């Protein structure tokens, strides 16, 4: 049984390792992917675990992402969870107005509204939650994904697939297609699109709260917001459908670091460390099904996985385990 | 009007403060000196993490942690909060059973029990708290203080006073005697004892979130503790009552390691930073007095305020304050 995932970022990656775990014993699994870390969009990412406000239009992702939480829940308190990049951190959401209670409100661990003295240290802001979750960092997931996969036996090639018949030639049975904002270059996708993102890594260790600020009218992750990671803060609040440019904006600079400065004044003492770019593969729901490819002499399998959005690390376990559902079903008809 | 304080821990420059801007204006002029041994980092203020947090159980001492908490509170976003070395954190409390909420419960921020959920990471402990508080770093602390000091005219002087009459021959008509648990070198106190601490600087900045756990087997403050500072995470968890030994050993050194590592597998990857000893100024109650000084020729009343335990930082500002009043009774007393 010969497979070949497609995509080195979170979503290949744990789907890569998620089917191996199920199915193996002997799989053939092979990784091909024209980036991996530290440059993926995977990479970009804070790696704060929270779906969006609004209920999902696949109700299973509210699945999806309680399976993700529960995972890396029983990852924070092993030895070696800073070696995943994984570690608890409580915040808050802030928004002007009274926005219904989000369907991860059981997920999450402690979730509140914020009491009044709460509201008065964010002059600006009227209603809120608080929360505890889950930080994942890419740079070190990935890392820990690929070493996970390599001591299985997993390997890997740098290479970007032209096509998925390309792929099937070379003998592939299932192709999982798990290329994030850029799969409509393999099939053309009209509801893919990317969501571009800039990020602020700045030097403000005294910062031990994510804050997430929102303006539903200026949009998702349009409003400023505070991660805290591992070693710096990240600074961000942009949200920009449909533009492809991954070179840093300077108007979207100055945008992070007003509205972060005007959220938390603290910041203002902060030392900025670097500056970054990345497309959310927006989609409304994402695509995790199977497919015969119509295309070539071979009737090959595609398991599609992408279109994550601005919660890819949130909802990559859930999604990695719904596929190697899917190739499950695949391997029995195959018999 | 000449006072000498006699201490620069945080209770001795906080009380010079508050009695300066309390009566500097009806006293022209107002002669305030500062004299210590040791500065900043040289204190038991230093050694704390500073995490406010009263003890579990005088009623005035609570209104006075409680008076702390909301003047260090208003300054959260302001712009010397790093200056002051203020930051919010919020935590865990871990109990082995059931116990009574604090009186101190609606003075913190989101004070509440642990869910189920949450309990289940501390397979040690049956039940708890989550609340947010403050940590105020005495190292910066204590240097703002003294800058505050400087600029109102008050000075400083290095010198190791060897008796309250040594300080009256020279002219002080009162003398406030901040002294922590050195207090007994000046005057004998059998309430007075050493409550011998000491703790370890670890850096492990994925450490977002205070624990304290509370074992009555064990002591106050003899099990383990995580707070995370600005630039370390103090490990903690000794209380040795009677011992003078002002070096760092290695049977106290393993008992916080295993303890805080039991409690937090994921500090086994933690790099030790430095690691001090200090002793907690340990009283049944703070001694917040006046006493006339029955020794020597001179007319010179003195105002302890001494005996703060484990909790200095926590109570700080309430005695300053308590102590200020104290100062205005002597000024009543000589018209
Ligand atoms: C600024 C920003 C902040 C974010 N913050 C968060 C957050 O806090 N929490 C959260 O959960 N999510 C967050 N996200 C979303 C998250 O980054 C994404 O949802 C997630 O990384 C998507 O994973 P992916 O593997 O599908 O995409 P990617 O990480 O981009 O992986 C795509 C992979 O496919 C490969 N590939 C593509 N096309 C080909 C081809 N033709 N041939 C070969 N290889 C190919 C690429 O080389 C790459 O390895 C954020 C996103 C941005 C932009
Ligand atoms: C390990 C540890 C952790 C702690 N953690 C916390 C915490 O998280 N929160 C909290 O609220 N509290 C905490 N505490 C308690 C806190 O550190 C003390 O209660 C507080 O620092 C006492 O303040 P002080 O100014 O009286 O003592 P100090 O800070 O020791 O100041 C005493 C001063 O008097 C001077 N002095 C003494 N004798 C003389 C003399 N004869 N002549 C001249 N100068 C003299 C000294 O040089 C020094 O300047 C902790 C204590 C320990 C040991
Ligand atoms: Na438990």
């Amino acid at each position: 049984m010969r497979v070949v995932v497609i995509g080195a970022g979170v979503i290949g990656l744990s789907t890569a390792l998620c089917i191996h775990e199920r199915y193996h014993s002997p799989l053939d699994i092979k990784v091909y992917a024209d980036h991996f870390t530290p440059l993926t969009t995977t990479d970009v990412a804070a790696g704060l675990w929270q779906p969006y406000l609004s209920d999902p239009n696949n109700p299973q992702e509210a699945d999806w992402s309680q399976q993700t939480f529960d995972y890396l829940l029983s990852h924070v308190h092993s030895p070696n969870a800073e070696n995943l990049g994984l570690f608890l951190i409580s915040g808050y959401n802030l928004f002007h107005e009274a926005i219904p209670d989000p369907s991860w409100k059981d997920t999450v661990l402690g979730f509140r509204k914020l009491t009044p003295r709460e509201l008065d240290m964010f002059p600006d802001y009227g209603y809120g939650w608080f929360h505890t979750s889950l930080i994942l960092e890419g740079k070190n997931y990935l890392q820990w994904l690929t070493e996970r996969l390599t001591e299985r036996g997993v390997k890997f090639f740098q290479r970007k697939v032209e096509s998925f018949e390309e792929v099937a030639r070379e003998g592939a049975d299932v192709i999982v297609n798990c290329t994030g904002v850029w799969a409509g270059a393999l099939q053309r996708d009209p509801l893919l699109q990317p969501g571009r993102g800039q990020i602020m890594k700045v030097d403000a260790p005294w910062m031990k709260h994510f804050i997430l600020t929102h303006d539903p009218e200026r949009g998702i992750y349009n409003s400023p917001y505070i991660i805290p990671g591992t070693q710096t803060v990240t600074l961000g609040g942009i949200f920009q459908l449909g533009n492809w440019s991954e070179l840093n904006n300077i108007q979207d600079h100055n945008t992070i670091w007003e509205g972060c400065c005007r959220l938390e004044p603290t910041l203002k003492n902060a030392r900025i460390i670097g500056e970054r770019t990345g497309f959310r593969p927006v989609r409304p729901q994402i695509r995790l099904e199977r497919e015969q490819l119509r295309t070539g002499p071979s009737n090959t399998e595609v398991i599609h996985n992408y279109g994550h959005g601005g919660y890819g690390l949130t909802i990559h376990w859930g999604c990695a385990l719904e596929a190697a559902k899917l190739f499950g079903r695949i391997l029995e008809e195959k018999k």
